[PDB]
């Protein structure tokens, strides 16, 4: 069998440093703020959700917590 896990592949990533948002459209993180990646783009920006926040942000910058997401970019 296999029986996947249909629910949410949200990616938990912690901010890196004081990151100011260029616009409200984008996200904004400071420090110690786990963000939830929903989009997950390889273009360069990453769209997720922060504690009562949202928008796009640099994933490369922020750190990754999920160990099942690191070696598992969703699917491919």
């Amino acid at each position: 069998g296999s029986s996947g896990s249909s629910g949410s592949h949200q990616l938990i990533v912690k901010a890196r440093f004081n990151f100011k948002q260029t616009n409200e459209d984008e996200l904004s993180v400071c420090k110690g703020d786990i963000i939830y990646v929903t989009r997950v783009e390889e273009g360069g920006w990453w769209e997720g959700t922060l504690n009562g926040r949202t928008g796009w942000f640099p994933s490369n910058y922020v750190r990754e917590i999920k160990s099942s997401e690191r070696s598992g970019p969703s699917s491919g």
